[PDB]
C-alpha cells in the first residue's frame, strides 16, 4: 500500500500549509491511516499536526485532526456539525517533548477503520490506544469537506491549533492499514529507551517502580514492578522483573520473571481506561511489590520486596499482628489452618509444620519458595486466569496446576493477612537468585513489617553497616545489619505527620548519612545521622522542592566524581504543585561542614510532561543512567498505560545547568 500524498521537512511556526489540491477527494472509502514523524519547537498550547475540515462559516465543528498537548497527550477528533457527532480519542504521555536541550523526533499514526468503527492512535512503535466508538465518523460522513491542511485545522476561514515545529515526514494513506505495519512504521529512537515492554517475557501490559544499581563488576542492573491488572498498587498481581546491561546500558537482557506466585497467571491484559471502569482491580493473586537493591562488601546482591499474600491489600492489612509467633525465644512464621479460628500451627526447623497446642510436628511442610508439603508430596491448587472478552472482567480456574503455597487464597493452611518483607541473594551478579527469606518481626510480634522506600540500600563506609530504607505511615524505619546482612535490626523514628516515608540514604562523610524522603507537606525532608544510623536529626526541608501534598518517591545518590573541586550528590524528582510532572536532576555539593549546596539541576522533558517514580545509578564510565515513570502514576486520568517507564542516560555536563 503506497500513500495518497508524501511530504518531507515542513517546517512550521503556527501557520501550517494547505495540502487541499494534493488531498482533495482521494479518500475514496473514508477510511484513513497518517503517519506524522515531527519534532516541536515549542511544545505551548493545542496543537494539530493536520487537519481535514469543512473550512465554511458554521462548519467549525467538521473536521478530523491529530493533535498534541503541553503535556506529551496524543489524540484525536473526527466532529461533524449536522448530526453533531464528537468523537476524541487519546492517550495521556504518548509522546516526548525534549531530551537533552534538544527537541525529539516523534513518529506517531492515526488510523480509522470503518468496518471495526475503531480509532486506533500509535506512537515511537507503540499502539496507545484502540477505541470503538458507536459514533464513528470516516472522512466521507463529515458533511462538505474542502480543506486539507499540515500543522493546523481550518475552522471557518482561520487556522486553529496551529503547530510549531518540523513535519519531518507525513504519509497519508486512503485505508486502514494492519496494527504490526503501523508499529513499524512508528518505530524510531525513542522505542529504544524501553527495557520492560509490554507483552515482553514478563508477559506484563504493564510496569511502575523502576531501581537501577551498578555492581562492582560493571553490570548496570534493573529491577521493576510488572503490574498485570492495570497499575493499581492494590488489589492486583504483581511480580519483580528484572534486566540487566552489561554494556554501560546500551543493550539489555529480555527481562526475567525474578520474584513472582503462580497462583495467577502472567498474562497481558487490557485494562480499561474509561471513568470507572479504570477503579476496576482483580480480586488479587499475592504479590511482590516495591523492590530495594544493595551489593555487599562481599559482591552478594540482595534484592528486597514487600509480600503481600492474595487479597491483602496495604490498605486492609492489619497492623495489630506481625504473623509470627515466639516459641521458646524462636520466631516461627505463623499458620491458621482452614476451618479453624486460631492460629494454632508454626513453621519450625526444616520447614516442619507443628502444631502448637501438642508442640508436636505434622503431616505437612513449606518448602523455602512457601510450597505446601504432605508426608514429602506437594499439595497443588488450579490457577487463576483473568480475562475480559471484550467488557467483562472474568476470573477464572485455567487448567494449570500449580504448588499450593500458604500466601493463596486457596491454601489449606495460611499466613496472617499482612504485609511482609522477603529479601533473595545472588552470588553471580543477577543470573540467578537463592530462594526467598522473609525479615523477622522487627517491628514486635504486634505489628506488621514496614513497607520498602524503593530504590537501594547503602553501606555505610565507616562501621561497615547495612541500611534499607523503610517506613511504616507515622514513622521512619531504618532497617539494618551489623554483621553483613546475617541478622537484621531497626531504627524506629516518629515523624511530624503520617508521611508515606519512602526515602533513600546518602553519605556526607564517614559515619554522617541522610535519609531524604518523601512527606504529606509538598516538601521532601532530609534527616542526619552522625552516628552510621543509630540516633536521627529532626527534619529539614529542601527549599527549591514544591509538590502536591500526597507527594512522590525520590530517588538520590552518591556521585564518585568531584564536581566544581567538590563530592556530589544527585537527586531526581518531580517538582510541580500541579501533579506527578516537572522532572529535575539537580547536583548537591557537599559542604566542609556537611551541608549541601544544591547549585545545577537540568529538567528532564518540558514541565508539564509526567514524572513520577524515579531512579539514578552512576553508570561504570561515570555517567548517569536514569529510569523513570514518564506519566502521572497518581492522576485517575493516566493509569493503566502501556509503555511510559524509559531509561536514559547523562553526561555531568548535560546535568550541570542552571547556575
Ligand atoms: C482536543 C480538544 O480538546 N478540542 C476541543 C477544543 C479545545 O479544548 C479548545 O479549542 C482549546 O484549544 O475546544 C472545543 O470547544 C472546540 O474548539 O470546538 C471542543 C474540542 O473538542
Amino acid at each position: 500500500e503506497t500513500p495518497v500524498l508524501e511530504k518531507n521537512n515542513v517546517t512550521l511556526t503556527g501557520g501550517g500549509e494547505n495540502v487541499t489540491k494534493e488531498l482533495k477527494d482521494k479518500f475514496t472509502s473514508g477510511d484513513f491511516t497518517v503517519v506524522i514523524k515531527y519534532n516541536q519547537s515549542s511544545e505551548k498550547g493545542l496543537q494539530a499536526l493536520f487537519g481535514i475540515s469543512n473550512s465554511k462559516p458554521g462548519q467549525q465543528n467538521s473536521y478530523v485532526d491529530v493533535f498534541l498537548r503541553d503535556n506529551g497527550e496524543l489524540g484525536m477528533e473526527a466532529r461533524d456539525t449536522s448530526s453533531n457527532k464528537n468523537n476524541l480519542v487519546s492517550r495521556p504521555a504518548s509522546v516526548w517533548g525534549k531530551y537533552k536541550q534538544e527537541a525529539v523526533t516523534n513518529t506517531v499514526a492515526v488510523v480509522a477503520d470503518s468496518v471495526k468503527k475503531t480509532y486506533s492512535l500509535y506512537a515511537n512503535g507503540t499502539k496507545v490506544v484502540e477505541k470503538k466508538v458507536d459514533n464513528f465518523l470516516n472522512i466521507k460522513d463529515i458533511k462538505g469537506i474542502d480543506y486539507y491542511m499540515l500543522g493546523g485545522v481550518k475552522r471557518a476561514g482561520k487556522t486553529a491549533f496551529g503547530f510549531n515545529g518540523t513535519l519531518e515526514n507525513i504519509k497519508f494513506f486512503n485505508s486502514a492499514l494492519d496494527e504490526e505495519t503501523v508499529k513499524k512504521m512508528t518505530t524510531n529512537a525513542v522505542t529504544g529507551h524501553l527495557i520492560y515492554t509490554a507483552n515482553d517475557t514478563t508477559g506484563s501490559n504493564y510496569f511502575r517502580i523502576p531501581v537501577l544499581y551498578t555492581f562492582s563488576n560493571g553490570r548496570v542492573f534493573s529491577s521493576i514492578d510488572a503490574r498485570y491488572g492495570g497499575t493499581h498498587d492494590f488489589l492486583n498481581k504483581i511480580n519483580i522483573a528484572t534486566s540487566y546491561s552489561d554494556d554501560n546500558g546500551k543493550t539489555w537482557t529480555k527481562p526475567k520473571l525474578t520474584l513472582a506466585f503462580d497462583d495467577f497467571a502472567p498474562v497481558p491484559l487490557e485494562w480499561p481506561r474509561e471513568v470507572g471502569g479504570r477503579d476496576l482491580q482483580i480480586s488479587g493473586g499475592a504479590t511482590y511489590i516495591d523492590s530495594v537493591i544493595v551489593e555487599k562488601k562481599n559482591k552478594q546482591v540482595l534484592m528486597f520486596a514487600d509480600v503481600m499474600p492474595a487479597g491483602v491489600s496495604f490498605r486492609e492489612a492489619t497492623r495489630k499482628d506481625s504473623g509470627y509467633k515466639q516459641i521458646d525465644g524462636n520466631y516461627y512464621l505463623k499458620l491458621r489452618k482452614q476451618g479453624d479460628t486460631d492460629y494454632n500451627y508454626t513453621i519450625r526447623e526444616n520447614g516442619t509444620v507443628y502444631d502448637d497446642r501438642t508442640n508436636r510436628p505434622t503431616e505437612f511442610s513449606v518448602d523455602k519458595n512457601f510450597g505446601i508439603k504432605q508426608n514429602g508430596n506437594y499439595l497443588t491448587v488450579e490457577q487463576y486466569s483473568v480475562s475480559f472478552e471484550n467488557n467483562k472482567k472474568t476470573e477464572y480456574r485455567n487448567g494449570t496446576k500449580v504448588h499450593m503455597n500458604i500466601f493463596y487464597k486457596d491454601a489449606l493452611f495460611k499466613v496472617v493477612p499482612t504485609n511482609y518483607i522477603a529479601y533473595i541473594s545472588s552470588n553471580d551478579h543477577g543470573e540467578s537468585w537463592s530462594a526467598p527469606t522473609l525479615l523477622p518481626p522487627i517491628m514486635g510480634l504486634n505489628r506488621n513489617a514496614p513497607y520498602l522506600g524503593p530504590g537501594r540500600g547503602i553501606i555505610e563506609s565507616s562501621t561497615g553497616r547495612i541500611l534499607i530504607p523503610s517506613y511504616t505511615g507515622k514513622e521512619s524505619a531504618f532497617i539494618y545489619s551489623d554483621d553483613n546482612g546475617a541478622s537484621w535490626k531497626v531504627k524506629v523514628v516518629p515523624l511530624p505527620s503520617s508521611w508515606s516515608a519512602e526515602a533513600q540514604f546518602v553519605e556526607l562523610s564517614p559515619g554522617v548519612i541522610q535519609a531524604y524522603m518523601r512527606t504529606n507537606n509538598g516538601k521532601i525532608a532530609y534527616l542526619t545521622s552522625k552516628d552510621a544510623g543509630t540516633t536521627w536529626s529532626a527534619p529539614e526541608y529542601l527549599k527549591f522542592v514544591s509538590n502536591p501534598s500526597y507527594g512522590t518517591q525520590l530517588s538520590i545518590i552518591n556521585y564518585s566524581q568531584l564536581i566544581d573541586g567538590k563530592k556530589a550528590v544527585i537527586l531526581s524528582t518531580p517538582n510541580s504543585t500541579n501533579g506527578r510532572k516537572h522532572g529535575q536532576i539537580w547536583i548537591g555539593l557537599i559542604n566542609d561542614d556537611n551541608t549541601i549546596d544544591w547549585r545545577y539541576h537540568h529538567d528532564v522533558d518540558y514541565s508539564n510532561y509526567g514524572y513520577s517514580y524515579s531512579t539514578l545509578t552512576e553508570l561504570p564510565n561515570h555517567e548517569i543512567g536514569l529510569m523513570f515513570e514518564k506519566f502521572d502514576s497518581w492522576s485517575r486520568n493516566e493509569l493503566h498505560m502501556k509503555n511510559v517507564v524509559p531509561y536514559i542516560t547523562f553526561k555531568i555536563e548535560d546535568l550541570k545547568k542552571n547556575l
